C-alpha cells in the first residue's frame, strides 16, 4: 500500500531536473526535491527504499555532457547524495535489479555505442564490469524475470534492432532470445504477472504504439492492445498487476499523457497527465 510512481529528469528544450511521484489511488503529484545536475536519457530503480538515478545526459542550451553519474534518493529525507560513478557514461541507458545490485546497461557515450555491462553493489558504493551483451544497444530497454536480465530492442551504431537477449547472472554470460516481430529503439520495457512488455519506440521510420508481451514459456513476443498514442524515450513501470507509461516523443510533441495497460481486459486508458510534457524521465516505483 502506498508505493508512489516516481519520475526523474526528462527532455522539453533542455535536460530537467524535476522529481515528481505519483499516486494512483488518490490521483495525486507530489514535487519533490531536483535532481542536482539536470539529465534526460537516464533510468530510474528502487534498491532497499532509495531511488537510484543513473547515467542519462545534461543537454543544456550552452552543449551535451552525457553522464556517469549515479545519484540516490531518500524519500524519508527528500535528498539526493552523490554516489559512486559509473566506468563510462551511460546516456540512453537500460538498467535493472538482480538480488539488490543495479544493472548499467549499455547506452552511448559521444559516438561510444556500448556493448558493456556494469553492475553496483550499493553495500560497498562500488561499480564492476561483468559481460558485456552480444550487441551493443544505446536506446535499449531492461526487464528483470526469474532472475534474468534482459536486454530488449536498442540501437547498434548501424542498425535498430528487434534482437533481444538474456543474461544469466551466476553463469555471468548472455544468450540471444527471440527476436521482437517490431524493431525498437527507446522502448519501454517492464516485467508483468512473468511476462515482459516492449511498449512504443522508434522503428526507424515512425514513433509506435504497438506493445509486444514475451512468454518465456513458448519463448515468443504476442502483440497486445496498442497504446492511444504512439511514443518513444517513454517512461515503463508497474503499479498493482498494471503498468503505466509516462510521457515520451510522439513524433511532433513532447507528451504529458500517461496510459495505464490492464492485463486482465488488455485494455489502455488515459490515467492523469504529467505537470509538463517530456521525454527519456527516468520511472520507479517505492
Ligand atoms: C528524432 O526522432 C527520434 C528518433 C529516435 C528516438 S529513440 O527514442 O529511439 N532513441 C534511441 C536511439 F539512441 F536508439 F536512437 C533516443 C534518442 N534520444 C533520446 N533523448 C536524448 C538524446 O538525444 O540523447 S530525449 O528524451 O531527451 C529526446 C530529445 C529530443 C527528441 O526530439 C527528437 C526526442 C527525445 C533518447 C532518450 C532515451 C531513450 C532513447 C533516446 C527518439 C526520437
Ligand atoms: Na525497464
Amino acid at each position: 500500500v502506498g508505493r508512489l510512481i516516481y519520475t526523474a529528469g526528462g527532455y522539453f528544450r533542455q535536460s530537467l531536473s524535476y522529481l515528481e511521484a505519483y499516486n494512483p489511488s488518490d490521483g495525486t503529484w507530489l514535487r519533490l526535491a531536483d535532481l542536482q545536475v539536470p539529465r534526460s536519457g537516464l533510468a530510474g530503480c528502487v534498491v532497499g527504499g532509495l531511488l537510484y538515478a543513473v547515467g542519462g545526459r545534461n543537454n543544456s542550451p550552452d552543449g551535451n555532457t552525457d553522464s556517469s553519474a549515479l545519484d540516490c534518493y531518500n524519500p524519508m529525507t527528500n535528498q539526493w547524495s552523490p554516489c559512486a560513478p559509473m566506468s563510462v557514461p551511460r546516456n540512453r541507458i537500460g538498467v535493472g535489479v538482480i538480488d539488490g545490485h543495479i544493472y548499467a546497461v549499455g547506452g552511448s557515450h559521444g559516438c561510444i555505442h556500448h556493448n558493456s555491462v556494469e553492475r553496483y553493489e550499493p553495500e560497498r558504493d562500488e561499480w564492476h564490469l561483468v559481460a558485456p551483451m552480444l550487441t551493443r544497444r544505446i536506446g535499449v530497454g531492461v526487464a528483470v524475470l526469474n532472475r534474468l536480465l534482459y536486454a530488449v530492442g536498442g540501437f547498434d551504431g548501424t542498425n535498430r534492432l528487434n534482437s533481444a537477449e538474456c543474461y544469466y547472472p551466476e553463469r555471468n554470460e548472455w544468450r540471444m532470445i527471440t527476436a521482437m516481430n517490431t524493431i525498437r529503439s527507446g522502448a519501454g520495457v517492464c516485467v508483468l504477472h512473468n511476462c515482459i512488455y516492449a511498449a512504443g519506440g522508434y522503428d526507424g521510420q515512425d514513433q509506435l504504439n504497438s506493445v509486444e508481451r514475451y512468454d518465456v514459456a513458448t519463448a515468443t513476443w504476442t502483440f497486445v492492445a496498442p497504446m492511444k498514442h504512439r511514443r518513444s524515450a517513454l517512461g515503463i513501470t508497474v503499479h498493482q498487476g498494471r503498468i503505466y507509461v509516462l510521457g515520451g516523443y510522439d513524433g511532433h510533441t513532447f507528451l504529458d499523457s500517461v496510459e495505464c495497460y490492464d492485463p486482465d481486459t488488455d485494455t489502455w486508458s488515459e490515467v492523469t497527465r504529467m505537470t509538463s510534457g517530456r521525454s527519456g524521465v527516468g520511472v520507479a516505483v517505492t
